[PDB]
């Protein structure tokens, strides 16, 4: 819908397809309670003040994650409650969303709005600042299949989008050996961006989030994480390269022709349309409802429920008995690990730390000695052999065993919950 | 590339349109009649035998036309301005003969079956050399499309509430009997399951998948998967909104895997599933889930399966294939894969020396990827090897007594392995190879 809900008499939920803060202030005037929920509150553009900023009242900014942390909805708080980018299809944002659509009722609000920008099924528009031009395969330099000429890069400030880590620093020594003043960029680093302008190409993942550049070059592809049923013996979490979707490729592209005019390189025309994500995020719903917001399985899978019963919003498989019964099985978690593998910002700390507690009360060892297995640095008298697997985190290097308890019950999972 | 809601003229030099028009709008029939009548010559592209069949037959008795008729099957020649051919008999006839059309309409160009890639790739390598005009790429339901609401069918939500379980929740027995309902499930099996549990009843209901027929009473609950193709009279539909695809796996035991996935319905599925009721008389659609995903992406495997469909039905070397790819993805507007072509190319380029008569029958026999299937097959024999099951995928090596010694040289998995195995075969370790050098991080 185009156009901002009118409050209803009684409680439902509207969508809102804004166009690329007026909507919640127009609540206010009416003399609504409003909360908006974000993923974050710091500034879009990257500079400016919090959203939470007082002076700037009946208009509560907060975020799907604090909300999950305050516990929900407190009980008569407000009239009007907006979840902005609703496309958002990271495990907060789900949970947050899931929880809101739950609660909101009962808590006594009279109106839920799913905004965002990009709905289901979107896809990017031509932008009047930037001119998009196809790489051929013509040039000194290899880019995805495709090939990057010298010309288009040397002199002026550049931005090219790789895959990887690994891709970015390749990349960047190449230019470099060429004479091109390249910085690579990822996660792990800041600075080294030369702001100064004068001419450079930084070759970046999506780590980056400032400055600004004459074109942006796109692989168009971006690395994701998915679970995959392999039975070795129950499943794994692993990432797979696919090509980008809608608002990956506007973002992509937005990093030029903010006020003076730019250029986009692409490898691909094409992007997925917005609006699926993964198994994998389910599980990761569950794990953090364990491990963060002392939430049983089955008070996530409510919350995730009234999701999945919610028109309009991004889909997934689902899978919610499965990994309901998976986290309802995992008992007896050793409460040290779950502190640690908390405390260290590993992406399933529940599962890693149960893996752990198996691996110690057994006496075994983990299924690697990668940093993810930190909690279980009792080395010596753990060493004693074969691992009980009970799922797939990352790669093995361990023998492994299959016949843990724990891991039977997740198979079992697996072949009553689901589907053929 | 334009983007066009109507017919788009002929211009003076090449050119390729997009057609984005409700497919009741005559786009196999309308547009390319209104073309003709300019004087042109047309060819008409669609995935579908049956329908390609059907368009030379409705010209006929609406309008005294008689076009050209090409499939694999049935050919017929009446000289018309009108062509009518499926992808792949396109593709069997070499592709754009020079100098044959005007004008060539990729129907159904949001497809994403082998042939229609394939064709349409071959289509925007070849057509400006071919000397046409203009070239449609031409679809109800472009990348991106989601369900939009039909105005005679009422949508509404199944609840857990009900008499039946279905998926997680429940049809009411009130409303299915009495009135015609079709209900979709994803697997043979679970057609039985809603089938069977569903005359401890009152029925008039029988499950129809691939095997059958007709069967079909035109008081009535007909359930089915997809295989029933867009008849006869429902006052509603049910839908479990999943469907069942094929998918490639690099398992790396030792290469790919070729295998199927449950995921959530497209939109193509689900508007097409729906609106099997509401045909004048207003209809009624109960679903699951109230989502689906958008259209416009397919999986590597179709790439793979136009490679093997390259080297087993029309004589294309790997690279040649790659070309006519390569052109499909270079074209925007389409639907979008992941970019496996130089993999693909390599894996298939090494695969040589295939026994003839063992791809002859693989061919025959209809299975998915007779390439594949027969050229593991060749490497079986040669090895004196058996193949990896005894499934009716490996017949050709029917006569087993010999080839029976041990392991299964395994080049790749087409499904379930039962024998032992061998992983060190020269093409096993070729396709890893290619598998380091074509595949990412
Ligand atoms: C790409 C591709 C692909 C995939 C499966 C089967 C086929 C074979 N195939 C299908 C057709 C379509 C048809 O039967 O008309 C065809 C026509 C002539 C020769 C071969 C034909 C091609
Ligand atoms: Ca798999
Ligand atoms: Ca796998």
């Amino acid at each position: 819908n185009s156009s901002p809900p009118a409050v209803p008499q009684s409680f439902q939920v509207a969508h809102l397809h804004a166009p690329t803060t007026k909507v919640p202030a127009a609540y206010a005037a009416q003399g609504y309670k409003v909360l908006v929920l974000n993923p974050s509150v710091a500034a879009t553009l990257g500079f400016g003040a919090y959203m939470s900023k007082a002076h700037g009242s009946p208009i509560t900014y907060s975020t799907y994650g604090k909300f999950l942390a305050d516990g929900g909805c407190s009980g008569g708080a407000y009239d009007i409650i907006i979840c902005d980018e609703c496309h958002s299809t990271d495990a907060t944002s789900i949970l947050g969303i899931g929880t809101v659509l739950d609660q909101a009722e009962t808590a006594g609000a009279r109106l839920v709005v799913l905004a965002t920008a990009t709905p289901p099924g979107s896809v990017t528009v031509s932008h009047p600042n930037i001119e998009e031009v196809a790489l051929s395969t013509t040039g000194e330099i290899p880019f995805y299949g495709k090939a990057i000429p010298l010309e288009v890069i040397k002199g002026g400030r550049h931005l090219i989008f790789c895959h990887s880590k690994k891709k970015c620093d390749e990349l960047a020594a190449k230019l470099v050996a060429l004479g091109i003043n390249a910085v690579a960029y990822y996660r792990g680093l800041d600075v080294s961006v030369i702001p100064t302008n004068g001419d450079v190409v930084v070759v970046s993942t999506d780590a980056l989030m400032t400055g600004d550049f004459d074109s942006v070059i796109d692989c168009n592809t971006c690395v994701t994480q998915t679970v995959d049923f392999s039975l070795d013996p129950t499943f794994t979490i692993e990432t797979t390269t696919l090509p980008q979707d809608a608002v990956s490729r506007t973002q992509r592209r937005g990093r030029t022709g903010r006020g003076k005019p730019g250029i986009y390189r692409f490898v691909a025309p094409g992007e997925r349309p917005s609006g699926m994500f993964d198994s994998s995020v389910l599980c990761e719903c569950y794990d953090a409802g364990c491990a963060w917001y002392e939430l049983m399985p089955a008070e996530t899978t409510v919350r995730l429920r009234a999701y999945m019963n919610t028109p309009g919003l991004p889909v997934c498989q689902d899978h919610l008995e499965f990994w309901e019964g998976v986290f309802t099985g995992l008992t007896h978690i050793d409460a040290h690990f779950l502190s640690q593998t908390k405390q260290s910002g590993e992406n399933f700390p529940y599962l890693v730390a149960y893996q752990a507690t198996v691996c110690a009360r057994a006496q075994a060892p983990p299924p690697s000695w990668d940093q993810m297995w930190k909690c279980l640095i009792r080395l010596k008298p753990t060493l004693h052999g074969p691992t009980p697997l009970l799922y797939r985190l990352g790669a093995v290097q361990n023998e492994v065993t299959l016949t843990h308890p724990i891991t039977k019950y997740i198979m079992t999972c697996m072949s009553a919950d689901l589907e053929v």
